[PDB]
């Protein structure tokens, strides 16, 4: 897939960041190359349409690298984007979950029964995405799927999200 | 302007957040309404094309709510987006700049831009101008040329515009 290649070739890997032995996958070059960013959004949108058809009501973007992809992905799908933030940031009534960071969402972000796909840049342990799913569940939203550009498969984040489906463009050990 | 109205109607105000006496302007509903979001990006893009023609090399988006607009704006203009992040998040060699929020620090990769490259900075809202000023400083230290800073909202009583001068500033909407 030449589109996927446009994305993969713009992932930059930094050894020993932030700790010795870890390899950080830097997605910033994807954003800097407009053809790469377009390919990433296109591939995610095509997957989501092919999997869910018209069932998705909103994209939920995770603070803050999910914010980079969520709105463009939503726009490509003709959908709005709701925001899940680090705690203390959102005004008005909210719910929060601590996973030690805390996520937050406005109580009126979604109505009961609305269906959402959650997007972040990368899935590692799955802690962040798992917390997002729980928050959304407490609004009585249905999480159809979580998606990311990158998945670190040796950390088994996918298993953590089960039974909510997960999809990534690229996988690294 | 029907387009501008689509954006203004989707700004929500929260008095006494985060402190008593102020009014937080919430842009979240703009993102939730795809017509509103499209209008905001379109208005910003049209302004930038009308003001700079083809001279913009990159959009620089500010962590974290600038990230919501930066890539879509960049895409609309056919440009890439570079990131200015809260300190501690970026790999590789970086520069950072403090400003009062106590203090916060923004950071950029030393290799984000080459000397002479021309950039427009975007954030959701301009208040005191501290955040945008820090971004401008970082970019200047890379020897990039900051053509303009833009936002959806400007709180004019806080005089952030003057703080950025002589770098031009543009907002879609203004409140006291
Ligand atoms: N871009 C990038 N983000 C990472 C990396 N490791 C962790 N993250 C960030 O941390 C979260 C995923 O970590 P998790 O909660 O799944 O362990 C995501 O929000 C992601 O932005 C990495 O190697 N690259
Ligand atoms: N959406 C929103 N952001 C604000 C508000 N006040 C401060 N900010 C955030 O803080 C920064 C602007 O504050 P400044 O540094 O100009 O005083 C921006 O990054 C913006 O995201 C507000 O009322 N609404």
């Amino acid at each position: 897939d030449s589109e996927l290649q446009l994305v993969e070739q713009r992932i930059r890997s930094f050894p020993d960041f932030p700790t010795p032995g870890v390899v950080f996958r830097d997605i910033s070059p994807v954003l800097k190359d407009p053809a790469s960013f377009r390919a990433a959004i296109g591939l995610l949108a095509r997957h989501l349409k092919a999997t869910h058809g018209g069932r998705i009501d909103y994209i939920a973007g995770l603070d803050s690298r999910g914010f980079l992809f969520g709105p463009s992905l939503a726009q490509e799908l003709g959908l709005g984007c709701v925001l899940i933030r680090k705690r203390g940031k959102l005004p008005g009534p909210t719910l929060w979950a601590s996973y030690k960071a805390e996520l937050e969402i406005q109580k009126d972000a979604l109505e009961p029964g609305q269906r959402v796909v959650v997007v972040d840049d990368l899935l590692a342990t799955g802690g962040t995405m798992n917390a997002a799913c729980e928050l959304l569940g407490r609004l009585q939203a249905e999480v159809l799927e979580c998606v990311s550009l990158v998945e670190l498969t040796s950390l088994k984040g996918r298993e953590k999200l089960a039974p909510v489906p997960f999809f990534s463009l690229l996988q690294y050990e």
